């Protein structure tokens, strides 16, 4: 391994990372990769940036690995590889409450829906909404997105269900909000939950992640992390 592994991440996406009121960064992904750095024998070095230039960045070797609730799509594993499974990532739409919103076509379109620029949000968005004249708006990050949402410039948007509702709906900003209709589930677009994006060659460096994520998980640091944040079994199947 090398002697400090850096680590990207977007940081508007509570509760899996973000910012408190230092400007350091705290959430669930971000112990997870602190916990798993710290089995791993190495220095980490959290570096913020857009969400949609992670895996740029990973594949130009300015970081060493994504952790940012990076669902594990067939589409990115042509890119990039992957540690084992974090966490479990649905999609979920949200908008005012008493809204008549639902993730369909029929009551999308012509409205303003807000999703994060390189996010499998914005692909599922783009080929099944957009197309159809869905006014599909991408932001740099999900800060905004909220922000346009609660100054009734967007009508909705779509995010992973657990950051929407732990990071805005049960926030002080959200709570004239509410998620629209169910889950989004769709294998192609939105993976198999999240992972630790790596560069393909680097076979030690998964190899260490997935060591130190198996021994996390085995002797209850996962649940006890997660109790942290979650009523729920984040995790997953
Ligand atoms: N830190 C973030 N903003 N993460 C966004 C992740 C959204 C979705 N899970 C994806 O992989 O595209």
């Amino acid at each position: 391994l090398p002697q400090t592994v850096r680590i990207g991440t977007d940081t508007t996406y509570a509760p899996f990372s973000s910012k408190d009121a230092k400007g350091e960064f705290i959430g669930f992904a971000i112990d997870l990769g602190n916990e798993m750095c710290k089995r791993m024998q190495v220095k980490c070095t959290w570096v913020a940036s857009d969400f949609d230039a992670l895996i740029p960045s990973l594949k130009a070797k300015k970081i060493d690995a994504i952790i940012s609730s990076l669902s594990i799509t067939d589409k990115r594993q042509q890119e990039i590889a992957f540690s084992d499974k974090l966490y479990a990532a649905d999609s979920r739409l949200i908008a005012a409450k008493g809204s008549p919103i639902q993730p369909t076509l029929e009551s999308l379109k012509g409205k303003h829906v807000g999703v994060l620029q390189g996010s499998t949000q914005e692909a599922y968005a783009n080929d099944n909404w957009r197309t159809k004249g869905v006014d599909v708006v991408a932001y740099a990050n999900q800060d905004l997105i909220y922000s346009d949402l609660t100054a009734g410039r967007l009508d909705a948007a779509l995010q992973d269900e657990v950051a929407a509702s732990e990071g805005f709906l049960k926030q002080p900003a959200g709570k004239e909000y509410a998620f629209a209709g169910p889950s989004v589930k769709d294998k192609k677009y939105f993976g198999d939950g999240t992972g630790v994006g790596l560069r393909k060659d680097d076979t030690e460096l998964k190899a260490a992640f997935d060591k130190a994520l198996t021994e996390l998980r085995q002797d209850g640091t996962y649940d006890k992390m997660a109790k942290k944040y979650f009523d729920f079994n984040v995790y997953g199947d």
